[PDB]
């Protein structure tokens, strides 16, 4: 399902985050999958390099797995 | 409509922005989406490495998505 | 052999860290060595050139280099 | 035998973790038994009644108990 | 060496912490061992209890012990 | 001199504080210090629980130390 980078954000958090893992592609995309069983994609270039991002989403044990 | 970036910025940082949605196109080119109903097209290449807005942009619950 | 950043980065936190050595390819791909003998390989263009990763292996006793 | 609270949490979010089963004794003391038959005590009184920590083990399918 | 919490905590946010190990005592000392060998006594009976703190040294890799 | 804890919060959260160090007495007792050279007692057993002061304390840099 087509996710709004915003509303990526919203899900990560949560404080019942239900993100399990995060899929950064080389093509830009997030897949971002639940803990529920779902998965969405979000269009977002500018996530890729950002390491701010990165370290929040691992610090919160969220798998975060690269893609090519 | 037209809209220079600078314009843009400070559109989003302005307290009672009118800016509701962001989309970030990958051919550089900004939609900007207004609370009144307007839309504007910016032409900004280099916006998708402002970390600084984005995360404003969300910050602020601004709807942001990217687009190819 | 394939190994997430997460279990990459709690890897080397491990205050017993199993990680002997990283390689950080210009690829984006990290050769990651355990002490176990096994080898891993973590897709991560992000961590390229990354000086705060850098200094994090080193301070943490982790060899690392680049190409 | 002694663990720390650091390495104990580090052990809960491991993304392959070991840990099977904590029990919260009312003393402070959390023993911790992991998947390859090792047992731990962890000093750590602030545990006691810590609703966080135990969602947090509940959620990563650990099993946890008191007194 | 006799450590005030406020220099503890001092330490504890230095970018570069040379904190290695907090040992949280039940008579509410902490004692504070840095990486390049000292060790230091701060009498904190409100930092035993103080999730906050734990979860924020622990975050960070720094070692906690309790201690009896 | 005698200080109320109500006054002493106060004197904490004042922007302009005069407060530069406060310790925090096993026997419930803090001694207040001020910039200009003066220190006060307050009797308050409750304020090594009130984490929400200690904290605020630090956070603006004010010298806070137990003591027994």
């Amino acid at each position: 399902s087509k996710l709004s980078y915003t509303s990526f954000v919203q899900m990560v958090e949560d404080e019942r985050s239900v993100v399990s893992e995060v899929v950064i592609r080389d093509d830009g995309v997030l897949r971002v999958y639940t803990k529920d069983g779902r998965v969405y994609e979000v269009d977002a270039p500018w996530a890729v390099n950002d390491s701010q991002l990165i370290e929040k989403l691992v610090s919160k044990g969220i798998k975060v797995s690269g893609e090519r």
